């Protein structure tokens, strides 16, 4: 009843959750036309199926969403019981309001075409922005790497009983409030107004920087910086998802971190190779497990505070 | 061409508007059966006509919602040529996400209704958040009172120049250091563990406390006692929706406000009588110049 | 795969089809805020399963349909199978046409909110009009409290084989001749000009007024009268929707009712105190019956004409 | 501006409303395939115009409507800036509830066929159910033959101060006590157990029979009979929609009806040339008037 | 789980398809009133089954729409957990396009119809357009008679192996080039500009002339003569679709046709007691066979080559 | 009123648009984020305009599909009165149908997004199929480069009064018919077994291939070559939309043709200097005057 798909062939996340489930990814004949335009075809029945497509981990954000589409809509029409998209990190999710500009909000887009290609259910983590799973009618599971992130913590910072968990920006009090309370320490808040200023203390602790992501590392480094001359005495920072596209891995290398860590909710290894700073949390069994308890009707909020 | 309604019996601020327009409110014979079911019967032709109704405050927020959409759904059968949800504060607001609870995201539920009810456009001010837009298919202006309250703070605070504006929680990060930015000077946040913590420095100079909204005042009253524990000279509390019910008026004269700022988006002369240190935000202009605007085409964002 | 919610706190009703299907009414965190805006939390998952929220018979129709909707979404957006909305009761039901007058249709109004909120199914009894199932683009099932009348009225009413059933009104003359026929009795009809007209013979005849519902009493009461008038012998009410507001208990105790007969779709407990004329037919089988049926796959329509 | 084009056939109300608008008819080749497929090309551009379709009365209902919708579906496509159905029968109007019945309710299909079709607005007559205006999302506005039935009665009977308007069925029981109450007479009703069983009074006075519509006239036939027996003076029968199919034409002769009077909503030519106690209401000035309104932007509510 | 409707009383096709299920048709009350308007009663419930509705053959298209719309609707209201549209021959399926004229996709309007009729899924044969699988957003099935008239071809035409496949149009190009590339042969084809112009080598070969559908056979007639005057030995015709109205049969009996091919997607049996040159594939078992893997959630898709 | 927008970087045809109109481009911030994210941001006001967004041409087809969603729904959501998506080449056209596969038909899941985004309305050039107007419900002008096509046959090659039209394919049949029938010559057809095989006489005449699109060539080229060995005088090819991505400029000039003749729906100037045998057909006067139409209520049409 359960079919497992992927995108493109940045096929190493969906492989590593077919594993887990004790399956073999789905035949797809998935080529790039000479003008760029994505043919593809499923190579097996997927009539009365139980459907989960997880997006290909390829830079490329419009090719990887078109993908996608083009694969939900060609099991829709396929006669597949259910369809679920699988987004590790849903795109244009930083788009999410006009910020008092004449601006598109990109992320209700993207939504909108996942339900007109004919999405039943989409299975996510840590949204940028919470209020996206309200840019659907459909259910949306967002899942959390907080508790992959605290496990993290406890087993690699032996300070951690006296660290601050540090927000790069305002918007992200909320989560490192959160973060804070559970491991009982403190938070700090960095603030760029072309300066940052640091709200907290960090004075001798560790600093952790946490983060929903990190792209071109630009804010993190600074921020890196600043708890450093607060008097912190080591900075980690902590991204769910790293993009790190451009200079990223510039910065990183030649920035004061002991240690960058990130999710494999993309994919990491080119990366790494020139950036040995970076650490992989694998996240693999949360969205094995999500698929898991979707398909069985059991309790995916499990594991918002457990790690399977 | 251009027709204003009001909801049940808040009429001050629907007035207010009607008035800046140059226009009276449309006829509405609108009640409540000895059952609590909504009447309503527009007591004119809106057909062809561009019609904006703004939303009542009986205060009771799933009467004044289901009176809002009754009249939304008459006037589009009624053949109006398009229909304007004018909703100072957003019903529902603050459930815009599950919050990792089994929860509605009752906004977009809110959002929905409005727009199966057949609204083409919604006028509203200060959304709890900013992605509540994106509930909507449909276009939505998000009016400021930001650039009134910067106004009152200069206008009414000799020692701004050196002050610290305060958020109430960690969500109101965001709002707190776009006003604190735009004055030049200092934030700070106070936050839950229970115990209240603060992060900022707010020593020996004036903290204005800033929120979207309060509801019974508690998180705002035990965060004016806290700024001041930590010596702040005098604590203010501005806040754009001022819903003040239950022990909220009690609490606000029990706590050490200098004042408490609100908007007229939700009707505060019963609670001025009752509350002396609150002070109000007449917001009926920026409401009428988004209609008139909207209504003839010219850019909205001027008023931001 | 059965999960059954309650709206409220006027839980009678809901624990009474609870009890008859064998379950417990599921979790639900129902309170409501300082500015009066209701907050839900549903208390156990309700993935898969094939919900029903059973609509509150609190008096308050805007508080009660919102907290339904509510509901209602709530558990479609954490994946419910299915989930119908039992509303014994329709709110607006009475506004369900023009009337000649700039009016809403409330009732569709009402319809597109339980349908936008993510009702897949609707259980009602006695639509004020039948056609209100065309509201929707869902399946209804419109239940009566006929065969229950029909059985009241033979056990109850000793001359049932000779009396008139009367129609208060001009649109309750289908549904008062559906049940004269089935009696094999006569039928007779009130219209209200600021005077009622009664057209068909009730002389020396127990007189039964039949109607859907009555809200403040005034047009049963003096219907009543004028059967009297008229000649019958005694007047019974019967009502499926006893809504009873405003001055309608100091009506009934003062009008010349033998007795006035309601349904349980609205909690009546605390109007029989105050009202000795008023008896009440339990319903709670017929709907618990339903939603077994519903649930399983067989025939509701066995209801429409059988008390289960 | 307004655009005014007819379905298949039936040019002849069509034509009265062109007529009394000052326009000449839209030009469309209409047609039947050999294998009774509807074929329909707009002859001229409808780009940016408010255009009205008027349904064809060809008498076979699902002819008629597929028409309707492909006519609808084409003015669409071709950009028209707005299409209203103008549709003085709707069809499958009956056919609005279940009965209790495992049935379509396919007045509700109808009203979601022209709403797929691209209908913006619907004009219709004498809704056989008021409710079917809730079948649409799209306004609806039901024009009412009442006034205009109302006048031929007191300018055609007599004796009509002191007759009594009767009803054919339970359902029509509304329409009649209506009907009675203006005049400021009496109503009585006819059920069938079969025997027909009547309640009310027409001993020695005028009966009027009042139905919105009559198709085989069965009903219509046999209560006019039982009216006799009870003692009417005249029996006359009144339908806004009058289809008279089969036997119809026959047993209104083969009966007592003094007249029987029905709207021209429906082709009534052929059939009055066959039956001499048929007497027409010409109600195209009532839907001309609603469609030069409705482009207006002026009151319909008038006309009721 | 599994329930067959027919329309109207053309039941032959419905009678063998449930035939080959081992299922008797479902009851339906289904009459036209004496103002032409279709009243339909489902006599059972169908209340969580998975219901088929097969189009009738009577050859009035908007009663025969008409009637499966309304049909669908019922059982839709009636809670059918699916209602499948079984349509051997799409109406309107001609008018799939504009063709440079103010003209309405009648088609697009006739999926539209469907669609908000309810129907879940369709089921078809050999759409006019493929196109058309495009104008809805539910899954079709597109079978084709091809299978079928492959083995056809192979066992009652000698000379299979040195015939010309020949396309009555232009439209037709990309069907009989596929045929003829199965069968290893030519292909021809015949433009008609008042005068009909043909490609391709037919001298001493035998031709088959296939298309999708012939309605009056003024082209299929026509081309009979060309193809002779080209030297072709003997001509056949295969449609799938064999509407033959007007004069039709007429022309049959007096064109050049060796014989005349359709399939019963259409009811030939009237048809063919005054056209002797008329032969008839069953498309029942491909029919039965779609019904039986739509319910099973097996592949439909080896139907596609294969004739069961 | 009406304003005109482009895509990203392609800015010719947009550009030559906005002249023969006499208007200059709307202001907009088009960009990329380091992680290819697409940035817009409508610099102006759009409220009550009529909007008409011109897709660009930076050959990437899912990144160009992207931003003019974006730029869609940006406009809807800043209140345009109407939103038009002007798209020469409409993207995954030739994916319109299963083809016996379990394939997506694309082509409608664009006309679903292009839908889902706001859009009110498409104008398009030579559609790889027709029928892709059905998958919209929204009205499509869908304009032909035929008589363009025509014009430039008859002033450019000399012996064309017998000349024959050829299809590289199968399904390219309806399209050189046409062709051919409007000149009053002669077409051939070439289907791929693989071998080719040629039906139709070319025999000592002009051979003048013509597809709505060529991507690689291949076909085309290989197409050429056959016609040649079939004694073809010279060979022409006519395509509507060029892609010529890959090897494809190379594999023109390898080949025999006199000439290669497209439009600039899409960018040429890049490929025109690598090859010398391709010749362009402008049409931004055929879309311009498609949407100065659409702006006035005036006849598309007439341009077919």
């Amino acid at each position: 009843n359960i079919k497992i798909f992927s995108g493109s062939s940045h096929q190493d996340l969906s492989q590593k959750i077919a594993d887990r489930l004790g399956l073999e990814l789905g035949k797809v004949v998935t080529k790039k036309f000479s003008n760029q335009e994505t043919c593809v075809e499923i190579g097996e029945s997927v009539r009365g199926e139980d459907v989960y497509i997880v997006q290909s981990g390829c830079g490329e954000i419009n090719d990887n969403l078109m993908e996608l589409l083009i694969m939900i809509n060609a099991c829709k029409i396929a006669s597949a019981s259910r369809v679920t998209a699988v987004i590790p990190c849903f795109p244009y999710a930083r788009q999410d309001k006009k910020d008092k500009s004449r601006a598109p909000i990109s992320a209700k887009l993207v939504a909108n075409t996942l339900s007109v290609a004919g999405a039943d259910h989409i299975i996510t983590m840590d949204l940028h922005a919470s209020q996206i799973q309200g840019f659907f009618d459909i259910p949306v599971d967002n899942l959390y790497a907080e508790p992959a992130v605290l496990k993290w913590i406890r087993e690699n910072i032996s300070e951690w009983r006296n660290c601050t968990i540090v927000s790069p920006d305002a918007g992200g009090a909320k989560r490192v409030t959160s973060i804070a309370d559970r491991l009982n320490v403190d938070f700090a808040l960095i603030h760029k107004e072309d300066r940052m200023v640091l709200v907290g203390d960090v004075k001798d602790r560790v600093a952790i920087l946490v983060d929903d992501m990190a792209d071109t590392c630009g804010t993190i480094c600074h921020a890196a910086d600043k708890l450093l001359s607060a008097g912190a005495t080591r900075v980690y920072a902590i991204l769910t998802h790293g993009i790190f596209s451009g200079p990223a891995i510039s910065r990183i290398n030649n920035a004061c971190f002991e240690a960058v860590v990130v999710t494999n909710t993309i994919p990491q290894e080119d990366k790494m190779k020139h950036c040995s700073k970076i650490q992989v949390i694998d996240i693999s069994m949360i969205l094995a497990e999500a698929i898991r308890r979707t398909h069985n009707g059991e309790s995916v909020s499990y594991l918002f505070s457990h790690v399977p």
